C-alpha cells in the first residue's frame, strides 16, 4: 500500500505551534509526499509562494533521509480554479509548452512527479470539451515522461491526479477507463462530503451512508465514491482513498439537537491556528475536546463527532482511521492519501496520542511500520 501525504505551502504562516515547515515532516512516515501548490503562467508551471524554491529544497531534501521516499508537486487546487487549465489544454501547442515546462521544472527542483489538482474538468467554468482534453493531457504527459526517462536514463517521472468525489462532477469531468490507463495513481478526494452549506450537520468523511441518506445523499460517503470509481473503470490498485486530518464544524440552530442532520445556521468558528472558517485541524479539534466538548460516535458511518453549546464538529480520529484502513485493505485499493500532514497533531502536544497520531495509525494499519527508512548510498 501507498501512504501519500499532502504538504501545504501556507502552513508556514500559522502562529506558534501551528507553524509547519518541510523539515517538520518525518521522512519515514509516508511513502509519498505531495507539495501543494504550484501555479501556472503563460501555459508554464510556476511557484506561488515567495520562498517556494527554498521550501522545495527542504522538501525534496527529505529524500536524503529516506532512500525509498518519493515526492510530487501538485499544480492547481480550489482557488486556482479552471481558467488556466482550460486555456492550456485548448490547443496542442499550449499542452506541449506546458509538458516541456513541467519536465524541466520537476527535474530542476528534484520532484519525482506531478499531481494534477484541476478542480474540475467540465465544471466550475470549465467547458464540456475539457473532460476529453484532460484525458489527452494526461496521456501526453505520461508518454512525454516515458520518453524523457529513456533519454536521460533515470526513473520515469510520475503523473497522478486529485479527483472529484461528487458524482455529478465525476460524470462531467472524467473519462474514467481511458484516464486510469495513463495515471500512476488516482487520489480520490473522499472528504468535504458534507458541510455547513447544506444547512444541517453532516460528517466530513463518513465511511458508509447514514440511515436517513436518501436519493443522491446516499452517494456522500467514502464507500460509495470509491466503488463508483472502481465500477466505472478505475482499477482498484490505482485508486487511493482520501483521508482527512481535519473536520468540518457548524453552528447548531438548536443546541438541544446534536445528532446527524441537526439544523445549522452556518459554518463553525475558525480555529486559532489554521484560521479556516468551518474547518478545524485534528489538533484544533483535540483542544475542543479538552475544553469540555461532548464526544459523539456516528455508529452507522464509523466516524466521531463532538459538540459544545452551539458548536458541532464532524471529523476523523484514530478509531475511524483504523476502521477505514481495514475497509481499504478488504477492498484491495492501492492505499491511502492524507490531507494534510500539517493538520495532524505533528507536535503530539494537542492530542497526547504521540506524534502524527492519525497518519501513524495508517502507517501501522497498512503494513508500513517496518518500511525502510535509511539515507541513500
Ligand atoms: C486548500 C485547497 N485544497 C485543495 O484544492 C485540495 C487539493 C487536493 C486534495 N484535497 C484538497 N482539499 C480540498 C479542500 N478541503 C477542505 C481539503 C482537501
Amino acid at each position: 500500500y501507498q501512504l501519500t501525504c499532502y504538504f501545504t505551502n501556507w502552513a508556514q504562516y500559522r502562529p506558534g505551534l501551528g507553524r509547519f515547515m518541510p523539515d517538520d515532516i518525518n521522512p519515514c512516515l509516508c511513502t509519498h509526499l505531495i507539495y501543494a501548490f504550484a501555479g501556472m503562467q503563460n501555459n508554464e508551471i510556476t511557484t506561488i509562494e515567495w520562498n517556494d524554491v527554498t521550501l522545495y529544497q527542504a522538501f525534496n531534501g527529505l529524500k536524503n533521509k529516506n532512500s525509498q521516499l518519493k515526492t510530487l508537486l501538485a499544480i492547481g487546487g480550489w482557488n486556482f480554479g479552471t481558467a488556466p487549465f482550460t486555456a492550456m489544454v485548448s490547443t496542442p501547442e499550449n499542452r506541449q509548452t506546458f509538458i516541456t515546462s513541467v519536465i524541466k521544472f520537476l527535474r530542476q527542483y528534484e520532484f519525482d512527479g506531478l499531481d494534477f489538482d484541476w478542480e474540475y474538468p467540465g465544471s466550475r467554468g470549465s467547458p464540456p470539451q475539457d473532460k476529453h482534453l484532460f484525458t489527452v493531457l494526461v496521456q501526453e504527459m505520461r508518454e512525454a515522461f516515458e520518453q524523457e526517462a529513456k533519454q536521460i536514463n533515470k526513473p520515469r517521472l510520475m503523473v497522478t491526479a486529485a479527483v472529484a468525489a461528487g458524482i455529478s462532477n465525476i460524470q462531467s469531468g472524467y473519462e474514467i477507463p481511458q484516464l486510469s490507463q495513463y495515471l500512476d495513481y488516482i487520489h480520490v478526494m473522499t472528504y468535504d462530503l458534507h458541510g455547513s452549506w447544506e444547512g444541517y450537520t453532516g460528517e466530513n468523511s463518513p465511511l458508509y451512508k447514514y440511515p436517513t441518506d436518501t436519493g443522491s445523499n446516499a452517494y456522500l460517503n467514502v464507500d460509495y465514491v470509491m466503488n463508483y470509481w472502481k465500477d466505472n473503470g478505475a482499477p482498484a490498485e490505482k485508486l487511493i482513498v482520501g483521508f482527512p486530518t481535519y473536520g468540518h464544524n457548524f453552528i447548531l440552530s438548536n443546541p438541544s439537537n446534536t445528532g446527524i442532520g441537526a439544523p445549522t445556521s452556518g459554518a463553525g468558528p475558525a480555529g486559532p491556528y489554521a484560521k479556516e472558517s468551518g474547518i478545524w485541524a485534528y489538533y484544533e479539534i483535540c483542544t475542543f475536546l479538552k475544553n469540555g466538548a461532548t464526544q459523539g460516535w456516528d455508529a452507522p458511518q464509523e466516524v466521531p463527532y463532538a459538540y459544545q453549546g452551539n458548536v458541532w464538529v464532524g471529523y476523523d480520529n484514530v478509531k475511524s482511521f483504523d476502521i477505514k484502513a481495514q475497509w481499504l485493505k478488504h477492498n484491495k485499493f492501492g492505499g491511502a492519501m492524507v490531507w494534510a500532514i500539517d493538520l495532524d497533531d505533528f507536535t503530539g502536544t494537542f492530542c497526547n496520542q504521540g506524534k502524527f497520531p492519525l497518519i501513524s495509525t495508517l502507517k501501522k494499519a497498512l503494513g508500513l511500520q517496518s518500511a525502510s527508512c535509511t539515507a541513500p548510498a
